[PDB]
């Protein structure tokens, strides 16, 4: 829409307060001007065509319950934006600024958030499995993520190269969380999952193990499920990932850790500069220790925690 830039406020799944950049022209649009060719985030109303309408308000206040995810999507794909731009130097996911759109209260009782190709919708969840999934930073960010891996290596999603695909946007939707400082960790979607049960969540990348998923080479999941294992096997690089920045002894293989900052231009610089489109985990390997090597020399620590990381987990 074409208006005035403005900002609201509102508050979001969690209940937190927060202000959002908004446009006036008539009503108040979640439409962010600020940021590139802009945030746009549509109310879906329960069905399943996309977009659905451009969110509309009438006083630019967001409190209502019905608001919430809205809110917090607007406002989540504005902190992957600046967290791409400040520390990758990228502008948005196509890296020339293309607009973010996001659709909201998608279907009913959907247990799901997904970038679907042109842009990202959630669901409002069914209440006791997850709540409206916008409200997790690190999910927000892992389905941003996928924009920018479909715009860059273009990992096709099956077998390892997915497993690879839904390993980056862990790792990354995990820097986000971090850079937001939004209590953050190294599990995914604690913020949304089981409302009913504390101290769970979707996957963990410090120990992949504790809801079952490998955390080595040789315990790959090898069937057909999960487009070949794409949500299971990307524990094996998740926990590689752990390592490298935090350190510690895995399967008797001790990694020096050094730090998120590195992790993230490491694997930035493999995304966009190594991987392909049907890379696997040893090719990955390769590329996280050039990465590695470019920016800190072939004699480093860098270079040597790579490399302990990805034999801890079983990778050659
Ligand atoms: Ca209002
Ligand atoms: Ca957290
Ligand atoms: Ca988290
Ligand atoms: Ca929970
Ligand atoms: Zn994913």
């Amino acid at each position: 829409i074409t208006g005035t830039s403005t900002v609201g406020v509102g508050r979001g799944v969690l209940g937190d307060q927060k202000n959002i950049n908004t446009t006036y022209s008539t009503y108040y649009y979640l439409q962010d001007n600020t940021r590139g060719d802009g945030i746009f985030t549509y109310d879906a109303k329960y069905r399943t065509t996309l977009p659905g309408s451009l969110w509309a308000d009438a006083d630019n206040q967001f409190f209502a319950s019905y608001d919430a995810p809205a809110v917090d999507a607007h406002y989540y794909a504005g902190v992957t934006y600046d967290y791409y731009k400040n520390v990758h130097n990228r502008l948005s996911y196509d890296g020339n600024n293309a607009a973010i759109r996001s659709s909201v209260h998608y279907s009913q009782g959907y247990n799901n958030a997904f970038w679907n190709g042109s842009e990202m919708v959630y669901g409002d969840g069914d209440g006791q499995t997850f709540i409206p999934l916008s409200g997790g930073i690190d999910v927000v960010a892992h389905e941003l993520t996928h924009a920018v891996t479909d715009y860059t290596a273009g990992l096709i999603y099956q077998n390892e190269s997915g497993a690879i695909n839904e390993a980056i946007s862990d790792i990354f939707g995990t820097l986000v969380e971090f850079y937001a400082n939004k209590n953050p960790d190294w599990e995914i979607g604690e913020d949304v999952y089981t409302p009913g049960i504390s101290g769970d969540s979707l996957r963990s990348m410090s120990d992949p193990a504790k809801y079952g998923d490998p955390d080595h080479y040789s315990k790959r999941y090898t069937g057909t499920q999960d487009n070949g294992g794409v949500h299971i096997n990307s524990g094996i690089i998740n926990k590689a990932a752990y390592l490298i920045s935090q350190g510690g002894t895995h399967y008797g293989v001790s990694v020096v850790g050094i730090g998120r900052d590195k992790l993230g231009k490491i694997f930035y610089r493999a995304l966009t500069q190594y991987l392909t489109p049907t890379s696997n985990f040893s090719q990955l390997r390769a590329a996280a220790v050039q990465s590695a090597t470019d920016l800190y020399g072939s004699t480093s620590q860098e270079v040597a925690s790579v490399k302990q990381a990805f034999d801890a987990v079983g990778v050659k």
